[PDB]
């Protein structure tokens, strides 16, 4: 049971991170919403109750994550679980001949920084915090869960930067599990397909709906609560480690 | 919730299948233990109560599986879930030059027959049973879960036939999910690493210690109840489909 | 160079196997076309010249493959390369509610037997033949190259049996390579996407053209000589072992 | 044949990149060695003759890459092939309880920037130069070949940053292929295992020999010429696209 656990959730003010916070808190765990100052994390934490607090932070900054982790320790005593949900998307072709347009370097760099470097920043710092926990009866001190994407495996036209960042997450999952194995911290990754969150609000309704119609079964966007459910499953199951799990209705993305 | 669901579980007399039955019955589901007549399936079904019965069957035989499925309908009225745990193992090198010895054809055929064909036989016949169910609120008529193995991905020396059979289960996981998507039957696969079923627990203690010593974290054989927990998670999560999940404590098998 | 090498090519009377034989014989190697009696191997062996012969054989049969290998030794002195191209296709849904149709067991079995068991039968027997070769300066005694398919990874609707058989080939690639590594026999697998061979002729022209239109680049079916080129590249490169190579114009198959 | 093609080879002053240049120039191609100013690339270009020149540049830099590509256009008129070999390595645990030590953020950022962003930097700019070529008979305008690592798949203890960078390479291979498919530019990636290059010089001789000893077959480090051979095979085969190829003697890395 997740009752009593302390979880730090990046991107916790919105979409999949928020849904995760809701479910876990609803089960008696405590949540720390690590999100940008501009988000509505403060209001979300206020709605989720006394077992939920907001820690304003940018995941690409060492100092910010240190501050939020210190806050989490200070309020809830320890960190049992970390969920990397902070992330951003861009659509931009590598090169467009007809338009004579080139993907910009900084668009590639900014996506890499938040999604990949930002996730690793939280991982390396939170691992030091989980290192201080006494191992439970099973030898465990903590659980770390990251968010990749099926774009790591079937990136679509326009998805080079996103794919690189999420492929980086997939690739570093096993080595980081190996690193932390002697101190009993599990490391797992979820690769969502298409989910109904504000991430997708930026696209034409005909665009979303089309995408939606491609999921083999069930034929719809995933529900953020379904992501949350898989997070809990992973937290609960002591033998799940070093793996990436597709959560995507069996879709395979076309160009 | 799996309360009230009806599950047909092959290899239900022992190890992973048995663990799955115990947990699902313990959670309010009904279970049919599908296994060979000479096994202890009857006793395990008796032990598990009125919501559990034993159906003798060889999964390589169409008639037997038809017989078992007819028994399940007659006893519990419908089938909501199928879990393929029935399997065998062999250790035999492709060729041994020092011994002058060749893997026998029928050793290869037998393992294929039980592990791969047998699983497909249950899937195709149980899909036809599930197609008679009225779709639930989610439009779902059924969930089928197969058992592969990490040997699908890192088959060891001696494991050519087993690896072949488990790779086949992995390979057909998506197309079967695609096939049955229009009727709302999700198809998922679990790839166990090293688990404490009679297959391993009946080995010499030094060997058990050695095998456990290979799992990065936690450094022990998997508990069959952990497989069962994962079966339940997949049953409960409506968006898991067409995927293979490694359940293995982050091990990667060496030759 | 492949110059002077002896290759036994199963499925050599047609399509990819035939083109492999054409290229290799063209590159100074000798080829044995291993294929069924009713195939046109005899005529194809005559067309290719003195350095190519036909060995009639069914790859699911121990004695036949034994007879064909003995033919190959007696005629060309040794065996240095084996390429498994013998294979069959079927299109059949696991279950079709609207049509009231269930995949037959014997369609699943026949596909397994020829494609998967047949390939392992050739592998296990030819390995013992290569093990009698004295290793070259690089320690190598033989190269074995198998044919899987992208259906091992993206099985389409109707391809469950095919995908099972090819996923099998993929899964046993590494263990067999591990098995034979002490005696210097490399094991590699090619996964072709879509190629213009007599295999696809049964299909309606419209489907063939539609499939062709979906290969991203180059936008066409693969030419069998392109497969042949990859086989030579694998033969020639000493460090390629235990791997599966997609040859498919970047396509990813949809349902 | 590669005779007459113009290839831009990053990391061309050393190891795999150098060996690639050696082989292609030897086969009649022209090469531009793109490498750092303090590398001995000039000396290597001078040694390779009229058909090889050096372009001093840091792949993390837009201006430097623009300069080296313009240098290429001016010396050989066009660019037909790009090979990304530029790369660095670091060994550093995510978190080390024993030493109470944490992976630095900048160690992670540096490896990403050189290995992953730098590779994307070259690809996006060179795609612009190949776009200018009239398509050949097969509609092809160019070939892009990247260097990942088996660390993308089995990152070792200490390899998190490196694994992240090469996993990124693997991830973006398909989307970039799909991006450039309508203009006829193929994108391919090689994942080398262990190769005898200066990359490995800074390791203790013991680690090196132990690493070499775990290659199943052939049991040695890979020869840089063997990388070069594979590059050539990919350039030559028109139907290889959107794929990653392991070149590693069938090794699988342990923690
Ligand atoms: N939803 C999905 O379907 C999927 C999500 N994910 C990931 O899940 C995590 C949570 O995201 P979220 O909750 O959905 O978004 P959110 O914005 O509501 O919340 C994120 C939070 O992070 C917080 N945050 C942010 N930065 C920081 C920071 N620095 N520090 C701390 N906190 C930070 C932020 O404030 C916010 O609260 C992130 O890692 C996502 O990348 C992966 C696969 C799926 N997934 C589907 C995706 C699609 S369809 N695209 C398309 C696409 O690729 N197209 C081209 C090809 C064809 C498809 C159509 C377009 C797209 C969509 C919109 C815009 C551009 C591009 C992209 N990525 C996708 N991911
Ligand atoms: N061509 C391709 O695109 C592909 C081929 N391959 C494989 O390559 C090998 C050689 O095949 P071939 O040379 O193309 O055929 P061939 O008939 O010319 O040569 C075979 C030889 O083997 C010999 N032989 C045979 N048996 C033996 C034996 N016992 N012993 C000894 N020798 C034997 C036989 O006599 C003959 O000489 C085989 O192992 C194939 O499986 C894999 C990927 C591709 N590949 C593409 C494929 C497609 S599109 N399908 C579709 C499909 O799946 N559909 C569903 C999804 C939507 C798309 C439309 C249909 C299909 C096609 C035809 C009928 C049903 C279904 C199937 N398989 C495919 N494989
Ligand atoms: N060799 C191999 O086995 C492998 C190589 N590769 C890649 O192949 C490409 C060519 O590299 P190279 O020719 O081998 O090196 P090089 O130095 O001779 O040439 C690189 C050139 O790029 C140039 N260059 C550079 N930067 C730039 C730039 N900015 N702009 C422009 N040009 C640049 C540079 O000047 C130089 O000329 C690079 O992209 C490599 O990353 C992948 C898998 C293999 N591969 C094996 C690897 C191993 S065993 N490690 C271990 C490890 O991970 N350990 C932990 C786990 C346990 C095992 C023991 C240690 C390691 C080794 C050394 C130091 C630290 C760590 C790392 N990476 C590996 N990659
Ligand atoms: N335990 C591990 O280390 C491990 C690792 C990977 C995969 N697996 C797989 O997990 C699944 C369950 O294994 P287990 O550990 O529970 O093994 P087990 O031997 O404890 O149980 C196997 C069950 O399958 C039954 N069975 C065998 N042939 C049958 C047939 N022809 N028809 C019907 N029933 C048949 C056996 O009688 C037995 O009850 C198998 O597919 C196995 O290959 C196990």
């Amino acid at each position: 049971s997740v009752k009593g656990l302390v979880a730090v959730i990046t991107g916790g003010a919105s979409g999949l991170g928020l849904a995760t916070a809701e479910r876990l808190v609803g089960q008696g765990a405590s949540a720390v919403l690590l999100d940008l100052p501009n988000s509505g994390g403060e209001a979300q934490a206020k709605k989720l109750g006394n077992n939920c607090v907001f820690a304003p932070a940018d995941v690409t900054s060492e100092k910010d994550v240190q501050t939020a982790l210190a806050l989490a320790k200070g309020k809830f005593g320890r960190v049992d679980v970390a969920v990397n949900c902070a992330g951003i998307a861009v659509a931009s072709k590598t090169y467009n001949l007809k338009k004579g347009q080139t993907h910009t370097l900084e668009d590639f760099q900014r996506v890499l920084d938040v999604n990949l470097m930002g996730t690793f920043n939280v991982i390396r710092l939170v691992a030091g915090e989980m290192g201080q926990n006494e191992p439970d009866q099973g030898g465990q001190r903590g659980v770390i869960i990251n968010t990749a994407s099926v774009a790591a495996f079937e990136g679509q036209v326009g998805q080079a930067a996103y794919s690189a960042s999420k492929g980086g997450i997939v690739g570093m999952t096993l080595p980081i599990a190996r690193d932390l194995a002697p101190i009993g911290i599990r490391v797992m990754t979820i690769a969502p397909g298409l989910f109904g969150t504000p991430l997708l609000t930026s696209l034409p309704e005909k665009v979303r709906n089309f995408l939606a119609s491609q999921v083999p079964f069930p034929s719809r966007l995933g529900d953020p609560a379904e992501y949350a459910h898989l997070v809990q499953a992973i937290i609960e199951n002591p033998f799940l480690n070093g793996e990436v799990i597709r959560l995507d209705g069996a879709i395979r993305m076309q160009p």
